[PDB]
């Protein structure tokens, strides 16, 4: 027998042939599920334990409980009762933490340096043992929250989701407010004389028990040793015997069945949501048969049921499937978003929806169909790419709660018995008197009488007439809507090409053409059957002007448009593709399995080269668009802040209004004669990684090649005559600030960008430990300690071989009050480097050091990392291992002279440019404990982005490796 503390050893855990990580399952004493994972190659470790309690389980008068559960554990424990030990431990190890509150689970996961996984995973077991609950933390921690409430607010998404709940049973939890706020955690709590304090540390001793908790850890150490660890840790919390909440009774009854739905979003979208109560099929997963219905619901392709709308002109795009719920009930949805001719024809898009579900009903379940989705699951779970640990010990942990300990890697993807019996059961769902429709479009505003009381949703409820119901219910089959036939595009050849003998450890290049320059790599470290097929094709008529762009961008969105029918087989056959204009031409990526990649990159090309447009797809595309581009004001004001500095330091950059302005030039004859030119003279710069050959790439590059050439009539353009942007230079000790207004938020974004120099060894280095020292600090104490918003960013940017520190608010606050606070948490990080031990420093070091030493655990990963020394032109291999030696050679005093140069307020080579995008009501004016702000000189405050560069140098461009 087994440790005294351990019920059951699984050692028999599922794996991938492939997986070259040990498993061994637990089940503890206390009933904690658990499953260790063993890689002694790892360099981060990781591990993640889940609560089967959510918000669900939240107090009827306190909306938002188990969400502020989860944000005070993080804030001190018994044994380690500092606010951010936690975080500052892990951040000082090269770690990271987070964590989210779901209905059913409360999640908390983190990563860390292998070496220290003991003492990480220590401080993260007090947090179910010994929680604090500071009441200082508390009513600091509040703000966090409301901030975070206040963040979501204004999405659409989080909009929608509430609704729904608001929506249903008011009797039942799932109409319950998950997130809470300031006026749920303090305010109304202060007013019935109730203590949350009291009640977080009721919440915690009811409902975190042992027997509703599971865990995942990964370590380089043995399964024995991780054993031993996770019990020495772990076999300790309480077990409290608590039942599981179950909610077996639909929250949507009869009362909520044939409802209709206006809403009034936030941007100008018109999105159509059909909504199908249903059982919990939770118990059926290795059949799968809400899946079934949602693959062939959700079907792109020929005689599909997107496929039919599109073509009727009413819809773009559809997601079809099961939607999850909570124990006992789930949800099968149907949305689609809507064109201008749909809006006014939603009633008849519901009609063809039905139509394509009775058609199901008269067909019957598909054996073929089913198996066909069995063998593309066991094909993605075998050659399935190796994870991150800190996500893989999340969705493990959260895994355990539902499958036995064998089959926790294996049960979502694995199919085992098909059963028609329980598809028909879903099936049967699926009817017009089960139906919950909801419109979302602007033209709804101003027209509602009823409000959603946590986000502030202005929408229209009304029943569906049942003359309306009787014709969804009266609908016949169409001929339009026909079955997916066999998916060719499923991968047969896996065979693992023979590393050949010339096979370098980087990249080399193999062709270099006016016409085409080749880099290659056959993978020497993942040996799967994949490849990664990267094209930079270069144009300089792509982004000569605003109206030029957009007809790249035009060109572009019309051929995936075309393509997406032929190209959704391939998508669910473990094949993407991805394709994109950019500021020099277009970019083609093929991702997936190498087996066909040839023949659906043919295709791609093919249909380049001989680009025949239709009229109605133009100017539905076009529409779109223009719709597209309006819609970039009710995005987040820190997302704001981000764009218009990217505009700011780039030679050349068309604005969104300058976009828009150039759409209306935009006539179908006009793109006709674009294409020619964008095609009649292009470089490729291209990367192709994997299970490959180097004969097997250069004929993968010539068919690009030749078909652009026998169709296209391309001709080769030489890379010395390809003109490239360079950054703005900024001019020592200048402050520039550029004033936009977000009209949609009550919160402002800002970006605060101090410039330093050209990226090179020592200085990408000097900034990034300096990045990496500041890193937890500075949330702990702009956001944790002095509550300015939930999103506080700091590290360092990057583009055009320039570089410089950045940071990220976005708040309630004015930016001249943010701006002052990062300028005084400047000084004291300063005063911190000053002061802390030559050992906390060489911490630092070690833990950026494995930050980025941290190998790739798969192949587009590592793809991607090869990329960006290729699109930067740096082509810096190993770039990884001469940075992380430089700097091990940093002093403080290094560290301190770079502040004194480069970024402190008195500083001789101070750059920096300030992006502040003001909220709906906010001012206009650029002009107690708390640490205290310097002096800062008046900005100058830029008007014109083109004057503004026209008046300062550009950079140089960086020198290749
Ligand atoms: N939604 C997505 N679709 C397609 N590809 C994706 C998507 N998300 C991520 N990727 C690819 O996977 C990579 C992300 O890998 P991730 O950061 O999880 O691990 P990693 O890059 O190996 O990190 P490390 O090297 O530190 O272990 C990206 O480079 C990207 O190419």
């Amino acid at each position: 027998m087994n440790n005294p503390a351990i019920q059951r050893i699984e050692d028999h855990i599922v794996k991938s042939p492939e997986d070259k990580r040990e498993y061994r399952g637990l089940e503890l004493a206390n009933g904690i599920k658990v499953l260790l994972i063993s890689d002694p190659t790892t360099d981060k470790s990781s591990a993640a334990l889940d609560v089967h309690i959510g918000s669900l389980s939240d107090p009827p008068n306190i909306p938002g409980l188990s969400h502020f559960c989860e944000h005070m554990l993080f804030l001190g424990t018994k044994k380690y009762p500092k606010e951010n030990e936690y975080s500052q431990f892990l951040s000082e190890h090269a770690g990271s933490s987070n964590a989210f509150t779901s209905g059913e689970h409360t999640n908390y996961y983190f990563d860390v340096s292998h070496e220290h996984l003991e003492g990480a995973l220590d401080r993260f077991a007090q947090f179910f043992l010994c929680p604090l609950f500071d009441a200082s933390c508390k009513d600091r921690e509040v703000n966090a929250v409301d901030s975070e409430h206040e963040k979501n607010v204004m999405n659409d998404a989080w909009r929608l989701f509430q609704l729904e709940k608001a929506t249903g049973n008011p009797k039942h939890p799932f109409s319950k407010f998950g997130t809470g706020n300031k006026y749920t955690l303090e305010t109304r709590p202060n007013q019935e004389g109730i203590d949350v304090r009291e009640e977080l540390l009721k919440f915690h001793s009811t409902y975190y028990s042992s027997n509703l908790m599971a865990i995942c850890v990964l370590g380089r150490e043995s399964l024995d040793d991780l054993t031993n660890l996770v019990v020495k840790l772990f076999s300790e919390v309480e077990n409290k015997n608590v039942p599981l909440p179950e909610f077996p009774e639909h929250p949507f009854q009869e009362e909520h069945l044939k409802q209709l739905y206006k809403i009034v979003p936030i941007k100008d979208i018109r999105n159509l949501y059909v909504t199908f109560p249903i059982p919990d099929l939770q118990q059926y997963y290795k059949s799968n048969p809400g899946h079934y219905l949602g693959h062939l619901i959700g079907h792109e392709g020929p005689g599909s049921l997107l496929s039919e709308l599109k073509s009727k002109g009413w819809v773009n795009t559809l997601v079809g499937g099961q939607k999850e719920g909570a124990r006992g009930f789930m949800f099968f949805i149907i949305n689609v978003d809507l064109t201008e001719e749909g809006l006014l024809h939603v009633e008849d898009i519901i009609l063809h929806m039905f139509q394509y579900i009775q058609k199901l009903r008269a067909e019957g379940p598909q054996e073929w169909v089913f198996q066909e989705c069995k063998d593309l699951n066991a094909v993605a779970f075998r050659f399935k790419d190796k994870e991150r640990p800190r996500g893989y010990t999340s969705k493990i942990a959260g895994k355990l709660h539902y499958y036995p300990l064998n089959g926790v890697l294996t049960a979502e993807y694995l199919l085992e018995e098909f059963r028609p019996d329980l598809i028909d059961m879903v099936l049967d769902k699926l009817r017009p008197e089960n139906v919950r429709v909801a419109i979302v479009s602007k033209s709804f505003e101003g027209k509602t009488d009823r409000t959603e009381q946590w986000y502030g949703t202005q929408y229209k409820q009304e029943a569906i007439p049942e003359d309306v119901i009787q014709k969804w219910q009266n609908a016949d089959l169409n001929g339009k809507f026909k079955l997916p036939t066999k998916n060719e595009f499923i991968p047969t050849n896996f065979e693992i090409l023979a590393l050949e003998k010339d096979a370098t450890p980087y990249p080399a290049l193999i062709k270099d053409t006016a016409m085409s320059k080749l880099w290659f790599k056959q993978d020497d470290k993942f040996f799967l059957p994949k490849a990664c097929l990267n094209f930079e094709f270069f144009s300089p008529f792509a982004y000569v002007d605003p109206l030029h762009c957009n007809m790249a961008y035009l060109y572009l969105e019309l051929l995936k448009d075309s393509l997406n029918e032929y190209a959704y087989a391939a998508e669910l056959a473990g094949l993407s593709y991805d394709l994109q204009n950019t500021i020099y031409g277009m970019y083609l990526s093929v991702k997936g399995y190498n087996d066909k990649q040839p023949i659906l990159l043919k295709k791609i090309t093919e249909k380049m080269a001989t680009f025949e447009i239709d009229k109605k797809r133009f100017e539905i595309i076009k529409e779109a668009y223009m719709r597209s581009l309006n819609n970039f004001r009710a995005e987040q004001p820190h997302q704001h802040a981000m764009y218009y500095l990217r505009l700011l330091m780039t030679e050349v950059a068309w604005t969104k209004d300058e976009l828009k302005e150039a759409l209306d030039d935009v006539t179908l004859p006009r793109l006709k004669a674009f294409i020619p030119q964008l095609l009649s003279r292009l470089h490729i710069e291209a990367l192709l990684h994997g299970n490959i050959t180097k004969q097997a790439a250069l004929g993968v590059m010539q068919m690009v090649e030749d078909t652009l050439i026998e169709h296209a009539h391309t001709k080769p353009l030489l890379p010395s005559q390809l003109v490239r942007y360079r950054e703005v230079q900024l001019p020592d000790r200048g402050w520039f600030v550029y004033q936009r207004r977000n009209e949609v938020h009550n919160n402002c974004g800002i970006e605060i960008y101090y410039q330093t120099d050209m990226q090179s060894t020592s200085e990408n280095m000097f900034l990034e430990l300096f990045c990496q020292i500041i890193s937890e600090p500075c949330f702990n104490t702009l956001r944790t300690k002095e509550q300015l918003g939930y999103i506080v960013f700091s590290g360092p940017r990057r583009a055009n071989g320039i570089q410089g520190l950045r940071f990220i608010i976005q708040s309630e606050k004015p930016p001249h009050y943010l701006e002052s606070r990062v300028e005084a948490f400047l000084i004291t990080m300063e005063k911190a480097i000053e002061d802390m031990t030559e050992e906390a420093f060489q911490k630092h070091i070690q833990a950026l050091a494995i930050r980025r030493l941290d190998k790739p655990k798969k192949l587009s990963a590592e793809c991607a990392k090869y990329w960006g020394e290729i699109i930067s032109q740096q082509y810096n291999y190993d770039r990884d291992n001469i940075e992380v030696a430089y700097l091990k050679t940093l002093s403080k005093d290094d560290i301190i002279k770079f502040y004194k140069e480069m970024l402190a307020v008195d500083a001789p080579r101070r750059h920096k440019v300030s992006v502040h995008v003001l909220a709906r009501e906010m001012d206009s004016c650029p002009v107690i404990n708390l640490s205290e702000a310097p002096p800062l000189p008046q900005p100058e405050v830029i008007h014109n982005m083109t004057e503004f560069k026209r008046g300062l140098p550009l950079f140089p461009l960086v020198k290749p490796h």
